[PDB]
């Protein structure tokens, strides 16, 4: 009865959002609220610098994605070209790191569930780009602590600190990949200590707040708080796709896509992220943990779906890394943190 349809509008990430807010939105929920159309989500992505904002959704009438396309057009003004900007992206049903084919279903449930949420926190940060990186604070740093009680128990331990080593992480390992990894990390730095003073009492304050994770959350602010919840409320089911062997995390390559003694002539020192690569690569069990227990899998999939909100939220690439390793820095120099003695002590137990 019902047909899928996928529409995406090529156009700057702002237009977007305009678009967004004041045509799709509105258009797509009273076409829900009538029995026009099952459900919709969106999603925000690029393809060759052309940004472009996705619309999914469940129809059993071919006027839906039509009606859109004409508002899309009333909206942006005869500035725009229709014939450029419907372009089709085909959607990927099998996204990297999503869980694979039989995570499908489970991703679009929880993008559809998190549209409302979405929504609100563009229309509440509308036009303040401040507001908006301090919401997307808020709820990262609460979702490292939140997902902590639910790791493997020889990491669960840490608690909060498992948020810290999470995103200390993800910006490391991105570090791997880069032409000037210590020219980066210097901008990054830079741009801490011109923060630090805002940002280490609001951290605190937000892991205090999530003292009691599995909790009501009644103090976490509002938006973080409701983006927790659906979060915590889907990890039984990530947990349950890994358990039974139904999700995989691996990244597909696409079509046609092709796959001196510095110890002496030193006098500059090691440097400290030295010593966290080494501290993993000395702990087989904790190589092991990452790649196989089901525990972490379950949360790299909760993690994917954090990394996914931000997109839809507008973060690009910088903003996301940025965030990343502000958040990490803080919870280090607000806990007094040692990375690699963390990491050390994780040890199989019993
Ligand atoms: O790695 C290379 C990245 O470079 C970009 C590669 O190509 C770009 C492709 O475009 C996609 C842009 O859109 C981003 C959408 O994200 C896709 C899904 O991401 C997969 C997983 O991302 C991991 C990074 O996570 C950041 C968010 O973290 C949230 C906090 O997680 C809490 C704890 O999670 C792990 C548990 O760790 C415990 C300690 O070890």
């Amino acid at each position: 009865t019902s047909e899928q349809k996928d529409l995406t509008v090529s156009v700057p990430w702002s237009v977007q959002e305009d678009l967004l807010l004041d045509v799709a939105a509105p258009l797509l929920d009273e076409s829900v609220e009538l029995g026009e159309t099952d459900s919709w989500f969106y999603l925000r992505e690029n393809h060759g610098g052309r940004p472009f904002l996705r619309l999914r959704f469940a129809s059993r009438s071919p006027s839906v994605e039509r009606r859109l396309k004409s508002r899309i057009l009333a909206h942006v003004g005869p500035t725009i070209d229709a014939g450029d900007v419907f372009t089709y992206q085909p959607y990927n049903h099998e996204h990297d790191w999503l869980g694979g084919t039989a995570g499908l279903g489970l991703a679009e449930n929880f993008w559809t569930e998190t549209t409302p949420l979405a929504l609100d926190t563009l229309r509440a940060t509308r036009g303040n780009r401040a507001l908006r990186l301090a919401v997307a604070f808020d709820f990262l740093v609460c979702t490292g602590v939140m997902l902590a009680p639910h790791l493997p128990p020889s990491i669960a331990k840490f608690g909060y600190k498992a948020g810290y080593l999470s995103y200390l992480a993800t910006f490391e390992g991105y570090m791997l990949l880069i032409r000037d990894p210590e020219g980066t990390r210097a901008k990054h730095a830079q741009r801490y200590e011109k923060n630090r003073e805002l940002l280490r009492p609001r951290l605190r304050t937000l892991v205090e707040q999530m003292s009691e994770p599995d909790g009501e959350l009644t103090d976490v602010p509002e938006l973080a708080r409701e983006w927790l919840v659906r979060l915590r409320d889907y990890v039984p089911a990530l947990q349950k796709g890994f358990d039974e062997g139904r999700f995989y995390l691996y990244a597909t390559p696409r079509k046609a896509e092709t796959a001196p003694d510095v110890e002496w002539l030193s006098d500059l020192p090691e440097p400290p992220v030295a010593g966290i690569h080494r501290a993993i690569a000395d702990n087989t069990y904790y190589q092991g943990m990452i790649r196989e227990d089901r525990r972490f899998l379950a949360s790299r999939l909760a993690q994917a779906y954090t990394n996914w909100h931000l997109y839809r939220l507008g973060f690009l690439l910088a903003d996301r890394y940025t965030l990343f390793y502000l958040i990490a820095r803080a919870f280090e120099e607000e806990y007094d943190l040692d990375a690699a003695a963390l990491i050390r002590s994780v040890r199989p137990e019993a």
